[PDB]
Formats: C-alpha cells, structure tokens, sequence
C-alpha cells in the first residue's frame, strides 16, 4: 500500500528539475542547448573533485593565490601574446621580462638594447627551442667542415621528460649518463666519455627533478675546455634551469652556472615554478645573436614594421607574462631573496627533523648551495624499520598529504626515494603539521606491521 | 624628487631599470596599479576585425578561468576532474568530425594550447607513419616532403623545425588555393601527407578535401603510392559541422588520418585552446606517445608542452555543454549573417572584386575583397585601412603570396560579439572614410605597410 | 624566520598558540594567515557521512552575508527578521499538520539545531508529565524517557535534566524501538516516548503510528496516558514531501511536539533547527520567557539568546523559492541517488541491507553490513579506508546495544550529491574492491570507527 | 490582475498565504530580491545605543564568515583546522583570565553560541560539584539555590530550566548590586555557587568578586561551608584584562571555578560567539562531557548545541591575532573615552545623578543616569528617549528592579564603531531634544514603554 509521492523522471537536487548528466552521452557532442548558469553550476560543482594542491608536496608548480595575480589574469583572458599590433603594452611588458631574466643570468649586454630570448608556455617549449638551436649550431659547424650531420647526440644527466621528448621528436640520440649509487648525476668524467664530434651539446640540469640537487656546470665547463684542447672538439651547453634559475641568483649568486660560463649558449627556466608566475610561463635566453640561428626565427609583417619569433606555440594569453612581470616588479632581488630563503628554511628544517625519525640516508637536504628547497632521502641500505617509503606515503595520503615515493633510474633502479618540495605557501606552520602527520604515520605503521610492503605504485615524479 | 600623481609619493618608473632585474621590493598594490594602468594601452580587440581569436566576455567563462588558474593540465593525479573533462572534450570533437567509433571507448587525440601545437603533433604523426611505412619497405627516409596550399604559418615552422620539404602550391590569380592537378604534380613516394586548409587564413575560403581525396585515390590506383591527409581546420572545424554538415571534409574520408582546429577561434574557447584528433590508434604511432607513472597507473601524452593551466579546456567544455549542436548552429549562422550582410553592403560602395563573401558553403564568416583591377577609385585599400583606424577599427590590408604577389586584399573577420549593429557602425565609418578620401585626394597612395595577417 | 607569502619576518600561529597574543599585526596578514590555514579543512563535497548542507548557492551566501549582524533575539531593532522568523514557524507547523492556532500564530520556535530543539521538547515533556503527576498526588523524582537508538542530543538531555533514558537496545533482527519493547519499558514515570523519524545510525524511520496504537492500548489497560515527541531531525523535511501518507506528525493526537533540523534536509545552512508544539496546552507557559520591548513583549523558549538571523532568513529563502512543489523534486532527486547506489552496491559484494534509500522506509541513505558468516576478504573499515584514498568519506562503524558486534557502512545522499557523483563513487568502489582483492594482506587492519553523529 | 513594479509581472505577496507552507516554486532570483527588499525594513543598529553586540563591519570578517558558512564546528574530522583554531581561542581566553597552566597543555573550556549557553554550562557544572559533595554527606540535594545580584536573563532561564532556586539580591536605592553582606545572608549549605556580574547589564557597573571572595572565605571559616564562584563576565571579560589589569576578578581568585563572557559583545567577534573557561579538570565534572568517536581518536564536548557554523570562532581568532593585548587595549580605551566624554557633557544638560560614567576601573564603556530625586526639568527620560528616536537614535529608558522599581534610568552603550564624532552628533541631537521638550511642555509624561534592556 503506497504512501509516497514520486516523480517518473530523474531529477537534480540542486536545480529541482529534470536531471542533466555530464556522464551519460559524454561520448557525443551534445545535441541541445542547456541554460548557461546551469552548465556553469554543473561544471563548477564537478571541479570540487580536483585537489587544491596545498597539501601536495610533489609539485614544483605555483599553487598559492594572490588576489592581484587573479585580477591581472582575469583582465588578460583575451590578451593575445602573439598579437603585438593589438596588444602593444603586453608586448612591451613581455620584452622587459626577457631583459630582466637575461640580466639575472648574466647575459652579455646586447648591441641593439634587446636581449635574445623569449617567453614560452613552460620549460618544455623552452627546452625544444634550446635543443633545436643547439642542433642547428652543430649542423652548421659540421657542414662548414664537410662532415655528415645524420648522427647527432646530446649528452646529459637524469634530465626531465622534456629532453626525452626533444631527443625523440628531433631525431637526436640521447646519451643520458645513468644514475648510480654514489653518483646520481652527470660527473665530468662520464660526460667526456660520452662526447664526440656528433655531440650537439651537453645539458646540465640545474636542479635535478628527481632529487633536488644541482648539477654544477662549472666543473663540467672545465672538462669541455680540456676536451677542446685535447681533441679540437668544441662543445657547448644549454642549462636546464627549470627550478634553479629563479633560486641561485638570489640565494647563492657565487655559484657560477650561467652566461658567466662562455660555453653556456642558452638557458631555460620555468616561470611557474620558482619564478613565482602562475601556470603557463617559461623562459629561454640565448647568450647573443650568434647563439640563435636566424634560420629558426620567423619574421611576420605587422603595422609597426616586422617582429621575429622563435616559438613552437603561436596565439596564447598574455596574463602569465603580465603576472610574471608583477612578481618581478613587486619583489626585486631583495624580495625574491627573502621569498626563496623562506622556502629553503622550510626544507632545511624538514630535513633535520625527518633525520631524527627513521634510519634515513639523505640525497638532498634543502641547502641553498647544493640545490633547490627539496628534501630527498632513502632508507639506509640494509635497514628495515618496518615499512617502506611507499607505505609511509600512503599513510601520509590519508592525512591529506601527497609526498611521493619512487625509484631512481639507471643503475639505481632499486633505490626508493621520498621527495618533498617546498614551494611558496608551504610555510613553517604547515611543515610542523606535516611533521606531526609523519610521526603519527610511523606510530601507525609500528602498531600495524601487516602494512609492510603492500604499497608499490610510484607517485607522479615529473613536475 | 619626482612624484607620481596617483600615489602622492616618490615616482616609480617601469621604464627606469626595465633592462635590469629590479633591486627593491615595492608595495604589492602599487605594483598592481602600476601594471593595470599600463594595460589600458592595449586595445580592446572588439573593434579589431583582423583576428580569429575569441574577444567577447562571458562572466561564467571569467569565473571558470579564474577557478582554474592553478589547475595543472598535465597533472592528472592532482586534478582528476580536469582530466576527466578534457577526455569528454576529446570525445565530443572526435564525434563532431565523424571519427570512427573507438574499441576502448576513448577517442584518440588531445587538447593543445593552439592550432600551432596541434599542427606540430599531426605533422610528427604524419612523418612517423610515412617513416615507419618506408622503413618496413627498406627505403630511404631522409627526403620527406609535405604537400599543401596557402598554409598558416605553423606549417612553415613545422617544415623548418622537422626538416621536411614544404611543397607549397602557390596562390595565383584565378586560383588562390591548392587544386588537385597541382597537388598531384607535387606528390611522390617521399610525400608524408597532404594538408588541405579548411579555412584558408588569408582569404577565408575552404580548400575542399573531397576532390583532392579523389585525386589521391587515382594516384594510388596509378602508381601504388598511398598518401594520407591531415586537415588543418583551424577555423572551419567548428563551422561546417553546424552550418554545412553535407560538405564531406572530415574522417568520413578514409585518407583523413588526423584533423586539427583552434578551440579559441570558432570553437568559442578563450585563448590557449587547440585540438587534434586522429582517426583511430593506428593513425597515431605509439612511439610519439610518452607514458608517465602516476598512482592510478599511467597515462600517455602526446604534447609539445607539459605543465599549463586547465581553464581553457574547462571553458571549452562549458561552451560544448551550454550550446550543443543546436546552439553552435545559431551562433555560427549569426556570424555568417554578419559577414554576408557586409559583403553585400561593401559591394555597393566602390569597385571591388570579392574573394570571399561569408557564404557558409564556401568558407568561414569572412569578407575578403580587392579593388577591381585597373578601376582606380581614388585610394588604395591601405589608405582605406588607415582611415578606418582613425575611427578605431583594425581592418587589415595585405598582399597575397606566391604568384598573387600584386594582389592587395582587405579581410574582415566576423567573430562572436561583432553583431549586426556593430557591422552597421563599421559601414557608417566605411562611408565616412570614403567621403574623406574623396575630399582629400592627396591622401592617395601614401600608406604602404601590410597589417598582421596570420591570426 | 622568513615567510614566503609575505617576503617578511615569519609570524607563526603555532609558536605562541597558547598565550593571548601580545602585539598587533596587520589586518590583511592576519586574514591571509587564517585564510591559508582554512584550506586544510575539507570541503565535504566528497564527505558522505554528514547530513548537513554543504552545497553552495550564491543567493544564500548573499542573504547570510547581509545578516551577519542581525540579532535573532532583538525583535525591536530587527522587526523584519522577526517577521520572517514567525512565518517560518507557521509554515513548519503547517507542514506537520499542527492545529490552526486560535490567535494566528503557531507555538514553536527557531533554534540553532536539533540539539536545542530536542532539549526544549524534552523540557516541555518533563514539565507536562510533572504537572499530571502533581494533580494525581504522585511522586516526580524518578522520571524516565522511553526511546530507540536516538541521536546524542537525547543522552545529553537525559543527563543534563536528570531523566532516566530507557533506550531500547539495537539488536540483530530488531534494530529499532518496536511497540512491544517500547511498552515493556513504559510506566507511570515515563515522561514520554521519542520515536526517531530518521535514525542517525541507519537512515530508517521509526514509525510513530504503530507505537501510537500501543500507547492507546496502554492507556486503556493501565490508565497511564503517555505522549510523544517526534525527533524528525532528518525525516521532518522528507516525508511531508515524498511520503505525505506516512502518518507520523500532529495528525496523531499523542504527538505533542516535533523537532527537525533546517540545516539537514530543510536545506538551510548550518545553524538552523525547528521545534513545534501541537497547541498552547502542549507548551507549559512557565518555560516561556517574556522580554519587554517598545512594541509590547514577546515570549521565547530558547536555550541560546543573541545570535544571527541569517540562517532563518536563508531557510525562508528555500521555503519561498521551492514550496511543496520544489521540495518534492529536490528530495525526490536525493532518494533516486540513494536507491540507485543501494541497488548497484548490492551487486558488488555479499551484503545485507538495513536501509536502501526508499522514501517509504526512511531518508536518502544506504546502510548495509556484510552478510552473516561471509568473508569477501575485506571488512567495511578496509573499504572505507581505500575510499578515503580516492577522496571520499564513507563511514564504517558499529551499531550499538546488542548489535555491538555489527559493522555497517552508511552513505548519506544530500543536496549536491547528484547522480553523476554517485556513478563516480561506484567506479571508486569497484576500484577499491579490486585493490583489496589484489592485496589480501590489507584485510582487518583498519579498525577505527568513523564519525557517525551528524 | 495584481502586478509588482519591481518585476513587471504578476504580484507575489509574502503576506497573502503566509500561514501555509508555499505551494509552488518561484524564480530563485525573485525570491532573493523579495527577501532582500524586506530586509531593508530592519534597522542597521549603528544608531542603536541599547545593544552590546557587534554592529560594525569589517570586510575581512565578512570574508571569513562567508568562507565558513558550511564549516561544521562539531565535526572535528572534516574541519580539523577550524577545530585547531577553536582550541587556540580556548587557551588564549584561559590565559587572558589567568587560568592555572594546564597539566596537559590544553585549557578546560569551550566556545559557545553566546553567553547564554556558556552560563548553562557553568551553571550545570556548579550544580554537579555541589551535588557530588552533598551526596557524599548523604544530604538531600533536591533544593539547590544560586546567589547573585542583578543578573542577565540567562541566570533566570538557568534557574527555571534546571530547578535551582534563584536568590537574587534586589537592587535598592544606594545599593544596586550584590554586596558581601547581603550575599552572605543568602548563602547556606544549599548554595551551589555565587555569580558576580562583572559588568551589570542594566547599569554597566562591575560587581567586584574580590570583596565577595573574602566574605566567602570568612563564611567557610565561620560555618565550614565552602562556596565557589562563577563569574558572569559577558561584557567585563574582554574589557578589564586590557584596560584594568589590576582588578582581581578572575582565576587569580581560588574560589572562581569558571568564567563566561560573550565574544560577540566586547570580544569583538560577530554574533554567535561565547566562551566559558574552567579552572582545571577538577572544576568540570566528567559526567557532563560527552565523548564522541572519530577517525583520529575521540573528543569530548560539553555543549548544549551540536552542529553549527565555525565562522564566528574563526572571526574571533582573527581579532585575537590582528589585535593582541596591545590592539585590544587601544580599541577598548577608545570606547571608554567616548563613554566618559558623554557622561561629562550630558551632566551639563540637566539635573542628573549618574550610576555609571564609563570609568574603566568601575565598569564597562556605558553611561547610566537617572533624574535627581524630586527634580522636574519638564520631561521624563522616556520623553527624551522618544525625541531621540525621531533623530534615529535608540537610547533606552527603563525602570530599575527590586526596591528601585521607582527609578527610571537612561543607559547609553558605547561599542566599537560609535566613535567620538557620532557621540558629538548624539549630543547635538540631545540638546535639540531638550530644546523641543522645553518649547512643548505638553509632551511631558506622555511616553511610558520601557525599551529592551537585555542585550
């Protein structure tokens, strides 16, 4: 016997109306119009299922929010970076940024008053551009010397994925010096071993994604000088400064990593990492006009003359440049120094406190002179404290944190590391919470020994 | 000693320093106002009739973009819903373009920042399919070529960056596009693909893939050489499927192995959104896809970029959901009505030859025209373009490439926002500009700089 | 020492967190410091344990924001807030079929939640019982309250007001207050019976009518005349809409008062509850307090005093924008989600259902246990843990009383938790099952009860 | 048919079927504007000088309140940070009030919705401590009394709702408060506690717990009866510790076992915030605390409410953080300067006798006065209160209680936002009021309704 009052169609409890599903028929282009504010609410509501990344300590990307950055981005939604005619002031702001970054990295003073360089969407585009230019300089040099150009290689260390894509996409052989116990990085000796007359260049990673440590270009530079004296082979560098390029110039200026080194022919870095810009910002600088083959530059006509671009992308919003510029303007060397120090302070504290808790061997402990604000550690060989770092990572996820555990590469294919990144916003008070969560996780694992060895999926390690 | 009248305080100049990294902090709200105030020197684009890119404003799109400022498109793990939404978009564009039903339920393809990246990906996929096919037949792979018409700059860049001989069929008077005969004359065993432009940038006319397709079938029958296509649908890819569905241009054509389009042109997305779809898994050589590790397994990506914000995807979604076929159809036809109306009206005002008149069966909502050969009305289209700027319009005048190198066209793009009432206003300023050039004959022949033509 | 957000000396909230701060700090830094730590709260969008409203409506944010300073108690300075509040009382009374008031105004009040509403109802019960014993010459020193598996607010009532709580225990095969066990616990000292019209722990209705029948028979057999307060915290904004023929409210002569939470299925934002009395006779006037103001005087029955009026105002917003028509659609949608989930979940493991999201039986909740003697190689605690890793809070906990060995999972379907979100839960549930099967060493590890109380 | 001029559509009255749950839906935005339009009829309280509750507006507070509309104070599990903030406030309020350092690191206390809930909790705890001891002695426990002065209505409610006999020492001419002598008269073995009011509602004056404390010591000396105190510091609790640190009224007195205060009065929090602190675990009977399971363990609450929003606590913390003792001292001094100034100027205008004059060592920022006995300046304070209403001011006149049922007083409350300039405007309006009453003598004696005195 009935007591209910029902309806015979699927309803939505937000809209008190027939249900609209993003999930059914999400495989065809929708047939009908729907009310705008309804489509908006539907999407806005699903977006709550994303993280906010505040407790994500795997990423390098910016995740703090400044209102002024919000407003600048919001005014710039239609400002086309590529369209100098319609947006001359965005163009001008972009050119300042290029000089500013050039200046920070010690680029030789231009003849014409403009540095050779370009904004990009990220390090990835910036690397291709650097890579391509490498390839082209090398092709010209070999052709001048009547030599075949069909077997180019590129020597590097535990590079970021962008170099694996460049090598693959541009038919360059990647001579990646493998990680091994006792030297996770591209040392002078193994570098020279991998070098020959087909080497388009060497790419040291100034802040290695996997661990946090700098590859130092100066000792590599010396080896390349000795290499030229010994063989006649003249090899240059591109520095992948994704992270370190907005760190060292502020907290460790004495590290000679940049255009101070003559062989350094170009540098890339990620504005949306330690540059402090919002997602979608990268930089690449060349030493001078000679470092950038004019064959790669496209000249387009516009009303005020014609402008030269070297870009993989074309039309795109100018807001990230505009916010980048904001960060440069509001902070300067003075403010960047303070802001990066804070992050280093955080990393260093975490390193010294985590050391107390477990049998750990450290690869990176957030020291300005060795790398980025990152903490990287593994278990001491032959030590079993009653979990793996995988298990501990999982425990930390149930407290809201994402602290990646993953394996190294090459000959260190069975070392499992934990990496913690300290970006803007993850302040001291948030690090104390992490610490408390870490201790509570250890107790839990100690009290629940059956949890050992169960977890074994690598967390996302790439950015 | 210099003061600023805004801040009632010592002057801070963006031009002083501007070449050195600044030394000192400054107050955040001052830096903000400084930059904001300088941004007023940019145009609004509302009156810029050169561009193809979205320049209208919708509060909801502003809201979604702002929500999304930190949403990392690559980071599937942290932003799984952004990821799920992207994947819906890939399926909806595939279906729009009649892609074959996928065995595993997910269409093959990707979001990109623009047509430019989407062209690079399509290009690379062409080059790899041809390479693999030739390697498997024991043949040299060092002389690849690409056959195309009056292509967008991305193809020139692709060719140079990836060492492919660009075989571009030149524009010539009468025939400002890639016709089958000249297409075939350029084709061979080293041809990695043909690239028709479904919406030629310079004119607004569609290159029709079908007759070209038939010519490739005959070419295969005659020589054994089996050449595929990638359609550059930067603009037409979000037009024809709504206002001219019977134009057979997309994955209905077997040889079409991939297609690209700009979500930030007629797809109605904000700047920073392009798409590329492949026919099926075979059309996309796995060697180009990179599999990263994350906690739910691994995802493969084919991208030139890496981290970037997910907002444009999310906005494009909003457009797809709020409009659907029915809404897109009304939205695109309204722009066609604008363009057709301007073609008609402009025609009455001087001695013009039309190349493109906003007809939906021929191209995109553009009006493209030149002065009738010989007829000298008392100005060039440069002059007219300068007059129009003084009244706030950007209506570009430029020369065609190739063998059409004497030809000076004016191109007007009709994009969302540029309604019937604004077209009327342009018409009024057009007339007033003509009146002035008549009253001031000395102006004739003075202006001679091409305006930006590429997007 | 340094802070990266402010590029300045660090100010820590955690350092001197125990003393009153000594010095001023810039207001906007103090704001950003707090705003940043609030990101560590959940948003609850994936929390399926709570009944409370967690969806967002721009109009409600505006009404609350306008109302931050409007004092609910000060009828004189906020007469319009007071008027709106009086309409609410009338409308809730009307929904629950209260006798038309002789004056024009129903006997009822807004509260902060069901907790306060309950205390008020229980106090009135206690007073009514006391008056009836005094007029009969009997002692009043050992009052008891007969109930089933009530919400904590009734244990709080019983303790704070010195009433013996005769809670009928949940048992296997009989989870609720049934008439027989209800009567076995009744006597001349029973101040009343409290059915729970939407049991917190499971989602099921305790049906007042059958209990009402037994209380009639009990008066017939013994002379002892016992009344009811219905705790309709959740059910009070469900049944009148999707199950109007369940006879649970003032249609039953013994139901002397009813309470509900506006901030559960009333759809109001946090900090809104309601209690209504049948008529003036049901509310002892000695409990009502008259305050003097310029327009005369009003009476309130409240444990709180000054507090903001926005919740009431937002509640009224929902009443006006929805009506019966709107509510019926809104609650219907929640039930459809719950029933779907129940059916789908039943296909994925060997489960026994206690609640399946059917509007004739209860609230939009799913509640289940593993079948007796059946071992799929995980416990509901385990599954709940895997679920937390995909972002959901799907609580598992034990039932009380003689059902204390019994572990259940309870899924609450509230506004915003729509069909698409439910499909995603289901994908996540499957994925969790699979992972549990691939990792059988996980079985039995997790053993902490999730928060079950609201 | 009936129309609405706002919507240009058929009229929707909120008054028509206002006694029935509405039948039908209406547009959301119309329902909002309808409600928003009615709310304009509420006062804004800025000219209301009767209330103690926050009426000023701070954007930062609005922003935190709006972020927190859904944060559940009781749900420590889902909102663990709101919880942490709450606990900090408890320790900070405990410290301010000199609570002995916690043996475990956490003070005994809780946020409440207001002083009201806080008084019940305090009242209950006194009841139980008293009960335990009398039950140890096998003594009857069915007649507990509570000894106090001119308490706020919450003590009347506590008394009634918990069957405690309220021994309120009446106000009488020259002694308007609880003194040691009359307090002691009312104490016996049934007294659960004494509640001094540290900021009397009706007058603003402090009841000083120290001389009362001495008397209780003597009482225990003389009779063996050991009586504790609960301080109702609704208003005083956030005034004295900053501007009169030397008044000993808090946990510095051994007998003070708990204290309550309103955050939303001089604590500066928005509406819906109170605090109660206990001296230590012993002052709070465990039987009153409820332990509730959750993931990270379990927490105990002593609360009358359960689910409710965390925003006011968050806002409270905001004020504690941005102000500190330094900032609070300035804020409260400011209010005192205004009260004192008004007392001084007002005494110049008529034959008044002041009960309170905004001295920080005597009471709260309030001015309280009556007409000098047997003096007739040609109006009653009721008459004056009416003239001031016509100028937008609510300045309540009401009769005192007990033996001063005869005295009519005017009381002015000076809270944050009522700055020196507004005090000047009230005075201007006060003088305008005296002038008019003078020019129209027939007004004398007409008005006779007490204004709301309670909060």
């Amino acid at each position: 016997k009935q007591v209910t009052d029902l309806r015979s169609e699927l309803l939505d409890s937000r809209f008190g109306a027939k249900s609209i599903s993003t999930i059914a028929e999400s495989k065809r282009f929708p047939l009908h119009e729907m009310r705008d504010d309804v489509a908006f609410q539907i999407i806005n509501d699903e977006l709550y299922l994303d993280g906010n990344a505040r407790q994500n300590l795997a990423t390098f990307c910016q995740t703090w929010d400044d209102e002024n950055v919000h407003k600048l981005m919001d005014l710039s939604i239609n400002k086309n970076w590529i369209d100098k005619e319609e947006y001359p002031q965005s163009a001008a702001i972009d050119l300042r940024c290029v000089n500013m970054v050039a200046d920070l990295w010690h680029a030789p003073a231009p003849k014409n008053g403009q540095a050779v360089g370009t904004n990009t969407i990220g390090s990835s585009e910036a690397c291709m551009l650097g890579g391509m230019a490498m390839k082209w300089r090398w092709r010209k040099r070999m052709e001048a010397a009547g030599k075949p150009t069909d077997k180019p290689n590129l020597v590097c260390g535990p590079v970021q994925i962008c170099w694996h894509k460049f090598a693959r996409y541009w038919d360059v052989e990647l001579r990646e010096i493998p990680m091994r116990p006792g030297q996770l990085f591209m040392d002078p000796k193994r570098m020279i071993e991998a070098c020959d007359e087909n080497t388009i260049g060497v790419v040291p990673t100034f802040g290695v994604t996997y661990t946090g440590n700098y590859e130092f270009p100066q000792p590599l530079h010396d080896a390349l000088d000795k290499f030229q004296a010994d063989t006649g082979i003249d090899i240059d560098m591109h520095i992948d400064a994704a992270s370190g390029g907005f760190l060292a110039p502020f907290v460790a200026p004495d590290i000679v990593w940049d255009f101070r080194l003559p062989r350094v022919k170009s540098i890339s870095a990620s504005g949306h990492k330690f540059g402090l810009a919002p997602l979608g910002c990268g930089w690449v600088i060349w030493r001078d006009e000679e470092a950038l083959p004019q064959e790669l530059v496209f000249n387009v006509d516009y009303l005020g003359g014609q402008i030269g671009t070297f870009a993989i992308n074309f039309s795109r919003p100018a807001g990230q440049v505009i916010a980048q510029y904001y960060e440069f303007l509001r902070l300067g060397r003075e403010g960047y120094t303070k802001v990066q120090n804070a992050s280093y302070q955080v990393a260093a504290y975490l390193a010294d406190e985590i050391a107390k808790l477990g049998p750990y061997e450290f690869i990176c402990t957030g020291r300005p002179d060795e790398g980025i604000p990152a903490v990287c550690f593994k278990l001491k060989d032959g030590e079993d404290p009653g979990y793996t770092l995988y298990d501990l990572s999982e425990r930390l996820r149930l407290r809201g944190w994402q602290v990646p555990a993953f394996t190294l590469g090459g000959e260190a294919t069975d070392i499992v590391v934990m990496r913690i990144m300290c970006r803007r916003g993850f302040e001291m008070d948030f690090a104390e919470l992490l610490l408390e969560d870490y201790k509570a996780s250890l107790k839990y694992l100690s009290d629940h020994p059956k949890l050992q060895g169960i977890a074994q999926q690598n967390s996302f390690k790439h950015t």
